């Protein structure tokens, strides 16, 4: 057990091991930069607002810890520590999580290049453990000095980076909503301006489809809701526009990803590991280092738990942690 001490910042109290020192509010749970004594490097502090409020609170709790200690990769956040001031489960209130201080988020065709390749190894890593990002944009994207990049979940619209089959509301997305968000990002960083910047989920599938085309008859019948059908076979049929035209002056490599990571049917949309394979990023591509994750254990998911079950479970989380060398 090592000593705690006790500070105010923003309204939050802040109770961390001496270790960590000089704490600065980087955004509100609640985020401070802070300096790791016993590594000599900066770190970034998220301390768990209410943990266990509500049983949804603490499965939430539950969830981005064991999301967290399981994440081993270059490009995704990793678990530096986990800490609580509670000496027993009884006492038990507060979670922080430690992580490397990356310093920025990420809101020269090289840069991109760079840039959403990794992405890309960060997404087929989180992808091979059977999870789906859902949020993928600029803020959700830690970037160093150097352009290294990690994937992380923390204003600009989330609806903006959103997949069309997510406005529609189908329950039976698959992975290719997060390609989606990646080719909002990489057009983004091309253009300089947000592809789809819709005022509302309506708005922002008429965007969409401005782009991508209405529906063919293939999608079409995929849809099971009448009433998703009757308002899209509604709307004046639109073809796919030239992403060569709407793209003018990117590199065309650039352009034939883009094409592939924003295909309207889902089905048919690139992944994480065949994107990381195409030709724009043959300066980068070594598939000797583009790991995959070991299995992840997300059953937890569908189970229904008293807040106290999710809490002891969380304890065990934080007792359990083996540190990375
Ligand atoms: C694995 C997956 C991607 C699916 C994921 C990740 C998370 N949760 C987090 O990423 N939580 C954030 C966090 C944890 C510990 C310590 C800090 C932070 S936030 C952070 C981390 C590193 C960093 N480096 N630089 C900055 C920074 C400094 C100033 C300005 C911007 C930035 S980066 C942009 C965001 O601040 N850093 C900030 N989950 C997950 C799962 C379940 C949940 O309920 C939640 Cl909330 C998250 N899933
Ligand atoms: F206007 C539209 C119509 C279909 C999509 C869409 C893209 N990929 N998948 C779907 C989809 C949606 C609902 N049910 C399905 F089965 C598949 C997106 C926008």
């Amino acid at each position: 057990r090592p000593t705690f001490y006790r500070q105010e910042l923003n309204k939050t109290i802040w109770e961390v091991p001496e270790r960590y020192q000089n704490l600065s509010p980087v955004g509100s749970g609640s985020v401070c930069a802070a300096f790791d004594t016993k590594t000599g490097l900066r770190v970034a502090v998220k301390k768990l607002s209410r943990p266990f409020q509500s049983i949804i609170h603490a499965k939430r709790t539950y969830r981005e810890l064991r999301l967290l200690k399981h994440m081993k990769h270059e490009n995704v956040i990793g678990l530096l520590d986990v800490f609580t001031p509670a000496r027993s489960l009884e006492e038990f209130n507060d979670v922080y999580l430690v992580t490397h201080l990356m310093g920025a988020d990420l809101n020269t065709d090289d840069h991109v290049q760079f840039l959403i390749y990794q992405i890309l190894r960060g997404l087929k890593y989180i992808h091979s453990a059977d999870i789906i990002h859902r949020d993928l944009k600029p803020s959700n994207l830690a970037v160093n000095e150097d352009c290294e990049l990690k994937i992380l979940d923390f204003y600009v619209a989330t609806r903006w980076y959103r997949a069309p089959e997510i406005m529609l509301n189908w329950m039976h997305y698959n992975q290719t909503v997060d390609i989606w968000s990646v080719g909002c990002i990489m057009a983004e960083l091309l253009t300089g301006r947000t592809l789809f910047p819709g005022t509302d989920h309506i708005d922002q599938l008429k965007l969409i489809l401005r782009l991508v085309g209405t529906p063919g008859a293939e999608l079409l019948k995929k849809i099971s809701s009448e009433s998703a059908r009757n308002y899209i076979q509604s709307l004046t049929q639109m073809p796919k526009m030239n992403f060569a035209n709407v793209f003018i002056g990117a590199n065309p490599l650039a352009v034939d990803l883009l094409e592939k990571m924003l295909v309207l049917d889902s089905d048919k949309r690139i992944t994480a590991a065949q994107a990381l394979a195409h030709a724009y990023f043959a300066q980068y591509h070594d598939p000797d280092d583009e790991p995959v994750a070991d299995p992840y254990d997300q059953s937890f998911e569908s189970r229904d738990l008293l807040i106290d079950e999710w809490k002891s479970l969380t304890y065990d989380e934080v007792i359990s942690f083996v540190p990375p060398p």
